[PDB]
């Protein structure tokens, strides 16, 4: 169907969850419930000269805008498509002679658009940008002060010839940005490169074990104009069967934390007490802090082990933050060794170490060791995550690659295939990441075939040498 259309959903009022979205029909895993273009989006301050301001792709050669020396693009093409939103901030930045906060730039794009369209409601919309939820009234002292400063900078940056908004509406737009931004990723889903506002997605509530997942698709342009699958957009996809009338939900955080831990994060960032089934029953918590059972550690050998792991981790962080990779590995091996007799492999402290060890070892190009930890982590992840979870998918793809690089083609291809299957649900066939994985699956198939033929030839050799 088409980007912007919300037919498959309708707004409705929840108990204490305020507004929510429900399916107007039946859905199956991988179905695109709806797509949506960003109402406004900006590049993070860190990455102003390394990411396209139109499409958010990383690239070795970008072309800066001769007029402001701020905006960068992949092509004159991405530069043209950006003009509509960039005209005003370009001319506005030259006048300010400084580049404002990323929040400030975003707030300005939102208001320039409200002005341009003389309204905050978009034609696709269930909600106008200014009616999104804003928890400003619960912002901490630092949060509030932070907002006063940006409003002031905003005022000096905001063109005098542009529609003047009241301070109340302005601080409100800032509140909305803090409680509604969607992080944007480069085309490889490697690093967060920007923040965007997607109104419709803004009506979907949270659940630690959601029935929907969201993906940002950078889009592509190579001949053949106006095509749904190549348009920059975010999509809300079904992770499984969703009945008509069922409320749609996504997860605001990563699932790999204790229910108490998740509630704390959700309460702090989204001012609410999560009441999903997983948090109320503490589902998976036993697995999250699983101890072994052949010997069965005492209640105290565990408490010491968790404390020790908590200790090792932060220590590993420091070292990693200083580029001391070998030290990081050393610390990981030692802790994993001590954990073996106590924790099972679904225990979050074990998994954390495996993921870290596997990452650094891969970076150090020690693929053989990395592939072992990578396999263990995937096996543990498989018992915790929803089988169509995007993080699980991305993690399996990575473990698959490390195994491939180490020469373990059988295990590599298998993992790559499992990842591809998951990504087809969470990212779709047209996503940049799904395409790179498909290309990888193709290469591993051929290498596996070459591996299997080599073996069958040794069998034909033994055959002939024996006369069957
Ligand atoms: N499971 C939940 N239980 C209670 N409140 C929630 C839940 N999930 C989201 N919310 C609330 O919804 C806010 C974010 C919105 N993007 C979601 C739709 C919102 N319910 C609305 O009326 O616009 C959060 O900051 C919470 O205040
Ligand atoms: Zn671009
Ligand atoms: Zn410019
Ligand atoms: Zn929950």
């Amino acid at each position: 169907m088409t980007i912007g259309s919300m037919e498959n959903v309708e707004v409705f009022t929840s108990e204490g969850k305020g507004r929510g979205l429900k399916a107007t029909k039946e859905f199956w895993a991988a179905d695109v419930i709806f797509a949506e273009r960003a109402y406004s989006a900006v590049v993070f301050d860190s990455l102003i000269n390394f990411v396209c301001h139109t499409c958010f792709k990383r690239q070795e050669k970008l072309h800066r805008c001769g007029q402001c020396k701020f905006a960068h693009y992949c092509d004159r093409t991405c530069q043209k498509d950006a003009w509509l939103n960039h005209k005003n901030e370009c001319a506005a930045i030259k006048k300010y002679g400084k580049v404002p906060n990323e929040n400030i730039r975003l707030a300005a794009r939102i208001m320039w658009r409200v002005e341009r369209e003389g309204t905050g409601l978009t034609e696709g919309c269930l909600v106008s940008v200014d009616d999104l939820q804003n928890h400003v009234e619960h912002f901490g002292e630092e949060e509030q002060k932070e907002l006063r400063v940006d409003v002031d900078t905003f005022l000096q940056y905001w063109p005098p010839q542009s529609q003047q908004f009241s301070m109340q509406y302005i601080s409100h737009i800032f509140g909305v940005i803090n409680c509604n931004g969607f992080t944007l990723s480069d085309q490889r889903g490697l690093q967060a490169v920007g923040v965007g506002i997607f109104p419709n997605l803004g009506l979907v509530n949270h659940d630690c074990w959601p029935n929907c997942t969201v993906i940002f698709n950078n889009g592509n342009h190579e001949a053949v104009k106006s095509m749904f699958h190549t348009q920059m957009r975010i999509e809300l996809r079904a992770l499984g069967k969703i009945s008509e009338g069922e409320e749609l939900t996504v997860s605001y955080i990563d699932f790999l934390h204790l229910s108490e831990e998740r509630r704390r994060q959700l309460k702090k960032q989204y001012y609410f007490d999560c009441s999903c089934e997983h948090c109320q029953k503490g589902l998976k918590d036993d697995l999250f802090l699983a101890a072994k059972e052949d010997p069965k550690p005492s209640q105290e050998v565990v408490k010491e082990m968790i404390q020790f792991s908590k200790d090792t981790l932060e220590k590993i962080d420091k070292a990693r933050s200083e580029g001391l990779y070998h030290e990081v590995v050393k610390l990981c091996r030692e802790c994993l060794e001590k954990q073996e007799p106590v924790f099972a492999d679904t225990n979050l402290y074990v998994l954390r170490l495996l993921s870290i060890a596997s990452e650094v070892l891969s970076y150090l190009q020690a693929y053989e060791e990395a592939s072992h930890y990578a396999r263990r982590m995937v096996d543990g992840y498989m018992k915790l995550y929803h089988h169509n979870n995007a993080q699980l998918g991305m993690a399996v793809m990575r473990a698959g690659l490390t195994n491939w690089h180490a020469g373990h083609i059988e295990v590599g291809h298998g993992m790559i295939c499992k990842a591809y299957a998951i990504l087809l649900v969470t990212h779709g066939p047209s996503h940049p990441i799904t395409k790179d994985l498909e290309a990888m699956r193709m290469q591993t198939e051929m290498e596996l075939r070459m591996f299997r033929q080599n073996e069958f030839m040794y069998h034909k050799m033994r055959e002939a040498a024996l006369n069957n």
